[PDB]
């Protein structure tokens, strides 16, 4: 068996074909096992509506998840990604910078 803690990166992106749109992204990479729970947060509250969740694997024991959705951030709101995995004794929260 093998278990690897996921790398977690939170960032925003504007699709070039529609610059006005902004998307909040949580890229969870290189983890194993595949079982996982991931949420985007807005001011500590779970965002129920997340339009995209793309899962893939490279080696049979390495998974990747891109979890993102459109959003409209303001200088007053705080965004983050919360991840729960067997390798994390406590859920890991990575804030969006
Ligand atoms: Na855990």
């Amino acid at each position: 068996m093998i278990q690897r803690t996921p790398k977690i990166q939170v960032y925003s992106r504007h699709p070039a074909e529609n610059g006005k749109s902004n998307f909040l992204n949580c890229y969870v990479s290189g983890f194993h096992p595949s079982d996982i729970e991931v949420d985007l947060l807005k001011n500590g509250e779970r965002i129920e509506k997340v339009e995209h969740s793309d899962l893939s694997f490279s080696k049979d024991w390495s998974f990747y998840l891109l979890y993102y959705t459109e959003f409209t951030p303001t200088e007053k709101d705080e965004y983050a990604c919360r991840v729960n995995h067997v390798t994390l004794s406590q859920p890991k929260i990575v804030k969006w910078d």
